[PDB]
């Protein structure tokens, strides 16, 4: 659904589902040792109104994770997966 | 997907995407003229880490309709549906 986290053993990848939202309104911030994840849908204004749609999330990376090893990629179907392997691994 | 709004001529029906939310962190701010949304999903602090998650958004009804008219149930699947028909609709 919408908690769609893979805890592994050595490594970890979070699907988060953003879809209709745009890599360019996405972010990863990987920070010490938390990242905090942004998504904020384009803001138009019409019949339905102002839209301030933020599907977002965060995880904290365990302490035995090197930060340089997280990647991400927004895949079309529109889940935004991000794989974080632990250091060494 | 998650932009999932009815217009209808008379009336309206949100869907909003909420999978493994809570209706008690659900959230239907029906002010003026417009509707502020909210949606956060429990702090649970594990190897996934804390979790800040808030899949919301925003509607702004249009200024022909009853704010008394405007009802929203969570359905199991976990679609939150607003439905706000216009007034004497």
């Amino acid at each position: 659904g919408l908690s769609e986290m893979r805890l592994e053993k050595d490594r970890f990848s979070v699907n988060l589902d953003v879809k209709h939202f745009s890599p360019e309104e996405l972010k990863v911030k990987v920070l010490g040792d938390v990242i905090e994840v942004h998504g904020k849908h384009e803001e138009r204004q019409d019949e339905h109104g102002f839209i301030s749609r933020e599907f977002h999330g965060k995880y904290r990376i365990p302490a035995d994770v090197d930060p340089l090893t997280i990647t991400s990629s927004l895949s079309s179907d529109g889940v935004l997966t991000v794989n974080g392997p632990r250091k060494q691994v």
